[PDB]
């Protein structure tokens, strides 16, 4: 009957929560969270640009509210995220005098931030996304702000997990990335985890972001990924699951701000890229059902290798996929609709465990 | 029967020719040009970066070849682009000592360039795209390198067409743009033409580029566009016609370098964006045939207000739409295939003026 109850024997079944769920303002959603989920990940309020926006300033207010909220409702608290190239202010990568950070100054900035964030929520937050999205599509390290300023991809990852181990020794430490099903990217993640383990550094599991669609990815890629990770003696998790149903975006995951271009808001593109403003049609609503069904059928079959599955939101209006990568669209990615009612996709998902 | 022959009593029927058709290397295309087309536009060799690559340097050799090429069949010679924000080197907009040009210094660079290009081809070039793409989608002037350096949008167009009139008095002067079917942009062009007419500056025609697709734009928007430009007393032309048949880009025209991102080369996107890597399926060929048919039917119904319909190439294999907006794709935009055979669309286009 309930998502967390039906999947109780398999894995934790969680969701992302925004400020409005945590504040109580979104009453309808917060009610669904307590009913259906046993893990919460703070959508945004734990990122570095909210936590330490400028030099000399801190803001833990919203994150403190999130942690307290989860404990109150008995949730498996997941912090997200400690070290990430996006949503991290310019001052993290420069000295007070404007100079780009030396390898030592960059790691000190990493150490201090982890100690500030993870060290604050010891015993309260159970799991940390330590490094988020550092591997490229070819499997190598991404030339990101962190990687450039430190100077070595292996060094960035290795230190972040060691700092998290020091300042939150109680907490599980996860690597989290998108397109973790891609063979070339997968082999890179394995490589990185294997260097962490032989270094003696702690890492509890790899999180597959699961930001997928109707026509991607293949179950082969997903299964082969879950296998490849579990074989390294670490947990596997689907951490931010949603199913994009709109044109173009259902075909593959898009990054960057190219789709945010002014030109795609023009009528001819508006009328193609956002075709479901009046509502989701019977057949596409059925597709979304079948797609969720086959994926959870996979997760439940592989239940021994998966510690947690989380949807990146409760109701469709909450979703980041309405305004990303194309602002102003009406997407239908999650398991509950805009009236907070169950979607025919949910009924299938709850059926999977007993099926 | 040929295109020019069928469309003789309606408008000139032209094509874009590359350096290869001109050099005689692409002889297969060359023969089709001599066969079907009575007007020609150089695809690239007359643009700024070619004819004036560096400060104090000129390369008119490849353009010279294009004009000489156009003599053997006596085509209507269209010079492609005098003032345009793209394919124009950054030295055009700066002094020798690095500083950005003053309004007066930028207008001089315009004058000296036009004199060198348009003045060089008097009696030989019949028409000029004087200004290419200056109006934005909302109708206002684009904040281009020319516009910023001159300081004002109206001054760019006013001077460009004035200098063109001076150094090429014989030539017909056009404004050329994409999306020229869009109401907001249409009004911006109409506004711009009116301003030129009130200032007594010469302008002869509005060219709708016509880089279109299967799902865009509506015949109505095209028709309202033709009507509006004709009521100004100028000539209307379809200047760079092609029909995009591949996903996403059959829905609307894309500009910029967004789709040049590594991510659209990844297997899941190439799968979606490039589905016809071994010929067009039957259902889509007919869709292209039907698209070209209904469009040329419009042009022919509105032939009195139209002066020229130019397709932007001969055979698909050299079409810019293959590598733009997404590189490494196989597109089918034109009227002849990669073996220079007539595509079903050609026969539909040729039949249009005879159709009952």
């Amino acid at each position: 009957t309930s998502l967390k109850q039906a999947y109780a024997q398999g894995f934790l079944l969680g969701t992302a929560v925004n400020a409005d769920i945590v504040s109580g303002k979104d009453a309808a959603s917060a009610a669904l969270v307590a009913c259906h989920f046993n893990a919460v990940t703070a959508e945004n309020v734990m990122k570095a640009e909210v936590v330490a926006p400028r030099r000399g300033v801190q803001d833990f207010s919203a994150a403190d509210a999130f942690v307290a909220y989860a404990q109150r409702d008995r949730q498996f608290v997941v912090g997200h995220t400690l070290v990430w190239h996006n949503q991290t202010p310019e001052w993290f990568f420069t000295t007070a005098d404007g100079r780009p950070n030396t390898p030592a100054q960059q790691l000190e900035r990493m150490r201090a931030h982890i100690a500030a964030v993870a060290g604050r929520y010891t015993g309260k937050v159970q799991a940390w996304d330590v490094v988020n999205e550092i591997i490229d599509e070819d499997g190598s390290y991404r030339s990101t702000n962190w990687v450039q300023r430190v100077g070595d991809g292996d060094t960035v990852v290795r230190n972040a997990f060691a700092f998290a181990q020091r300042y939150a020794p109680d907490a599980q430490l996860y690597y989290n990335d998108f397109n973790a099903w891609r063979p070339a990217k997968r082999e890179g993640i394995v490589r990185m985890v294997k260097m962490l383990q032989q270094a003696g550094v702690r890492i509890d599991g790899v999180g597959m972001q699961g930001h997928w669609g109707l026509n991607y990815p293949s179950l082969r890629d997903i299964e082969d990924a879950i296998d490849a990770y579990a074989a390294l003696g670490v947990k596997v998790m689907i951490t931010e699951l949603d199913i994009d149903v709109l044109p173009l975006t259902k075909e593959g995951q898009i990054i960057g701000t190219g789709m945010a271009h002014k030109q795609f808001q023009l009528p001819e593109f508006k009328r193609f890229l956002d075709p479901y403003r009046d509502g989701l049609p019977a057949d596409v609503q059925a597709q979304l059902r079948d797609r969720y069904a086959e994926l959870f059928a996979l997760f439940w079959r592989k239940r021994d290798k998966i510690a947690r599955v989380s949807v990146w939101g409760v109701s469709d209006d909450m979703s980041w996929k309405n305004d990303y990568p194309v602002p102003g669209r009406t997407n239908y990615p999650l398991l509950f609709d805009r009236n907070h009612q169950p979607k025919p996709a949910l009924d299938a998902v709850v059926a999977v465990p007993s099926a």
